[PDB]
């Protein structure tokens, strides 16, 4: 057997309206008053409070009281559900499995469509830090923006024959993409030909730089090795322009990180590693993604 | 003499209201129609079109026509002016000098108050990349958010006796702080005692980690050495939680970057470098800044 996946909880037009109302409410309120939710949701029967209590019970929204405001906010599970239900209505996702990895700022899950074909889901989680020494609904917008940027870059890189997953669809903070069957490099113990995997990694750094991009977090946690020892890049959250005044330092750091890992894990060392002076710009993906 | 600084351009309350109206308009529009700007500004004498032409002439806004829409948007110079004029009305900034450094995502200028005391200004510049392979008012919000986070972290770190500049004030994408007199480590050729500067750098990585933070970009471009060979951190845009599943890799990368620089520039090497296992959490600045 393969990984277990659970069908998404059923969602009524009522639940979706109230849930959407809470989301809209959070543009202008850290805690959305129950009266504002009721008027935005405008249910035909106006048992809005019953529906909210039911959404609390299912952990999709949470109750909070400050000094002189009290009401509701979307939970991570609520935001997740809105994204996954939207993707479900486009026949992209039917079922969700357990978390089976992380990016720098994302959680990675296996999902399946109605036919039981498996895909990778990335849920972006930004705005985690709270600021109180001076608004903290930045997490909705920032997470949505990461997912959008990941989908756009993944599409642009895939079309330019880079070793990245085929992106399928996105909504809010959720990106669905080709599942890559293999192991992150960090949990590979032996390889028949380390030189070959090292070369793929170094050629990927060069090709990114030739397109105007430095990964910035290039490592054994972001690179998956498949059944035929080819690498796929699965996370690129904070890429730097080759035009940055300190671009060379970022480029060298990514190169040194790969060298350090290949020495530690495989006792492999080489002189076939790029310098920034080798880069010949061919594209402008740091300026515009098209 | 010291660095040249120029008094901020004079602007009438009318001109400043129209520029603020364009900014408000951009909450809901990539391109703000002239009619919407006029109704938001609501000038007593209604010469709004004259004022807009004058703001174009001074490069504070730009005119654009698409197929669907035609009107105005804030320029970088316009956003800069709004921030600096606001800081000017609080007596924080009277005069602006030339750019004299960069952070990873910010431009650094010398500014002066009315008495001619010099300070550092950081203008945050995010949302540089354009996405067209599928809204682009993200640059206002993201830049504002970087500045806010920098001010908050700088205050929290300063109060906890970290070697950072004393933060003074912020508005929009602008942060004003203590000017640190010295050289970025990257432009230091010799030091009497490299071991001592290396130790300060390594103790700073440990103290950050003890407070829940990994810098993530710790380098010779972010650290300024003053007249008495003490280091000050002047940029920390993308800090990582010590709770990150790959926290150890980020911590080690910051340590290796300092080691590599001290070997390259000063031929200095040491075994007095921290490991992640040494860290004993003392604070929660990765979760909440207070
Ligand atoms: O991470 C992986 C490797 C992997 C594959 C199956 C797994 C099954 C069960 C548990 C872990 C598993 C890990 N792929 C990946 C990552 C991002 C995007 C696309 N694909
Ligand atoms: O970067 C510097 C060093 C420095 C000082 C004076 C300069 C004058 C002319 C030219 C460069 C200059 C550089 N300080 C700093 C940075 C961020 C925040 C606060 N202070
Ligand atoms: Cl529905
Ligand atoms: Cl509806």
């Amino acid at each position: 057997g393969k990984v277990n996946v659970a069908k998404l909880r059923y969602m009524s037009r009522d639940d979706f309206r109230v849930l959407t109302a809470v989301e809209m409410g959070m543009k202008n309120h850290e805690i959305v008053p129950g009266s504002l939710i009721a008027s935005i949701a405008s249910l035909k029967h106006g048992g809005c409070n019953k529906v909210l209590r039911e959404l609390v019970k299912h952990k999709l929204i949470a109750w909070e009281r400050t000094k002189t405001v009290q009401g509701y906010r979307l939970t991570n599970a609520g935001y997740d559900y809105l994204a996954l239900k939207t993707l479900s209505s486009r026949q992209v996702v039917e079922s969700v499995g357990n978390q089976m990895g992380v990016g720098k700022e994302s959680d990675i899950y296996i999902v399946a469509n109605e036919e039981g074909q498996q895909f990778a889901l990335k849920l972006h989680r930004l705005g985690r830090t709270s600021f109180r020494n001076l608004h903290n609904v930045s997490w909705l917008y920032l997470s949505r923006l990461s997912a959008m940027k990941e989908f756009a870059y993944m599409k642009a890189l895939y079309e330019r024959k880079f070793p990245v997953p085929k992106p399928i669809d996105y909504n809010r903070h959720a990106v669905v993409m080709e599942l890559i069957n293999g192991y992150p490099l960090c949990q590979i113990h032996h390889v028949e030909d380390p030189a070959s995997v090292y070369d793929e990694a170094m050629e990927l750094i060069v090709k990114l730089a030739n397109h105007g991009l430095i990964h910035g977090d290039f490592n054994e946690f972001n690179l998956i090795l498949d059944e035929s020892d080819h690498i796929t890049m699965i996370d690129f959250p904070q890429m730097v322009s080759t035009s940055h005044p300190n671009a060379e330092w970022y480029f060298d750091r990514d190169v040194k990180c790969i060298k350090d890992f290949f020495m530690k894990r495989f006792s492999y060392e080489s002189e076939l590693f790029p310098t920034f002076k080798d880069i010949r710009r061919e594209d402008t993906l740091d300026v515009e993604v098209s």
